[PDB]
């Protein structure tokens, strides 16, 4: 079967889950206890030597790294449920556009969004003090990336074209967390970005992981 | 026709250049003067809103982000020069293996290798003092990534399998640099990694960018 070895609150794990719900696939979430340092010990290390979640299995195929996993799903199960690739998934040029988008959330958006969620959400649970200077700084970085999405979105319905793809999907887990933080202003204040966010988070697959 | 908008000393630009030499493609490297802040103003900003090199053009098609450019090359010019995809490039599973590897070098290797080259190489040109605490630290992170590679390379000739692919190519520029730095001890003291490094560094397309 298809099993995801991960933790339900992690952004990366959620990214896989949504791809799975989008394709309407049956899978099993095998819970890895981050809290007891499970991700840092055998046998988990055997699934991912870099000791991070998620890890994944489709029958005899074993994968780790969430971007790689979602790409595998979009292709292996292409014609099942929602196609997560470009409408013309044969066109290398169209595909190049989406691959830049995936590359961009990875380098520009994600490290920023993750630091911001760590600061305002993870810390909260354990009563740790949020660094106000870090959060103002990271928000400076985010707005910057968001001004880019804003201009892009003034010409295309979604980031990679007129269709929802892996590029948009990849941004859901982190945005869902930031929307319940005062960082939501950066999304709400930019018209085209706000609407884009409304669309991707209102999807039922997106809703299935919160 | 095909042009690279970058800097010949950049690790990300050399990554695109090696792909082209590998495909036996003719191209123009249009020099973007980083030292003059050329990358942070128009019209470069219209080729890459994030203001980073390289950017790329193949006819009407414009791209940025080196990982996305080298995959474009590997596919669009698939049956030409070297095969940078797996021997069986249609195989979804084999491609998954290669993709995980490209992701690992992006997340685990690159930040580390990049910081180590900035400290020991970049700072040197300006007489800035290389911080040795950071070097020691970052080196500790690299050692452990290379330990993973040593295990893998004991199984397969290359990282994604028995063949040289985009997964390997992507590490060349950073390795070329650190080999002229005292970090080369890390590569050389690891037998399989040592052979692997020599294999991929002695390739003509690799040598044409040094
Ligand atoms: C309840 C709040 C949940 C989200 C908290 C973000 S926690 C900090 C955590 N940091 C890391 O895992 C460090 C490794 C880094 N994510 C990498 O990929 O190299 C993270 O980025 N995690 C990202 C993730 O969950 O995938
Ligand atoms: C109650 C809230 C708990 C929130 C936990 C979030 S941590 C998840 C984190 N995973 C990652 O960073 C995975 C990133 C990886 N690049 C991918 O996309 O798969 C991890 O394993 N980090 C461990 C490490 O980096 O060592
Ligand atoms: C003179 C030999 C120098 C070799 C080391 C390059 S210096 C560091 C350089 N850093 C950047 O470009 C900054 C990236 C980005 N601005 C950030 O937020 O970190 C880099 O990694 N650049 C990546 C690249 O070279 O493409
Ligand atoms: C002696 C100088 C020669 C070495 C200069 C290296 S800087 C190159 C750097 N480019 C990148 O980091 C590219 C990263 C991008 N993720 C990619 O892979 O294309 C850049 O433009 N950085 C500018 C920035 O990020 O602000």
């Amino acid at each position: 079967g298809i099993k995801v070895f991960g933790h339900p609150a992690s952004i990366a794990t959620r990214r896989v889950l949504i791809a799975l719900h989008e394709k309407n696939l049956d899978f099993e979430l095998v819970h890895v206890e981050l809290k007891d340092g499970e991700h840092k010990k055998e046998p988990f290390l055997s699934r991912n030597p870099f000791g991070q979640v998620p890890a994944f299995e489709d029958g005899d195929l074993k994968l780790f790294e969430s971007r790689a996993i979602t790409q595998y799903i979009a292709h292996r199960y292409e014609n099942q449920g929602t196609n997560l690739l470009q409408t013309d998934s044969k066109n290398i040029s169209q595909y190049a556009i989406m691959a830049i988008g995936m590359q961009v959330e990875d380098h520009q958006f994600d490290p920023v969004a993750s630091k911001l969620a760590f600061e305002q959400i993870f810390k909260s649970i354990y009563g740790l003090t949020t660094d106000e200077a870090v959060v103002a700084e990271e928000e400076a970085k985010l707005a910057k990336v968001l001004d880019v999405y804003e201009a892009r979105l003034k010409e295309f319905k979604y980031l990679a074209g007129e269709t929802f793809t892996l590029t948009d999907l990849h941004h859901i887990p982190a945005i869902q967390y930031l929307l319940g933080t005062p960082t939501k202003k950066l999304f709400t204040e930019r018209p085209r970005v706000n609407e884009w966010v409304a669309e991707i988070t209102k999807r039922p697959a997106s809703e299935k992981v919160q």
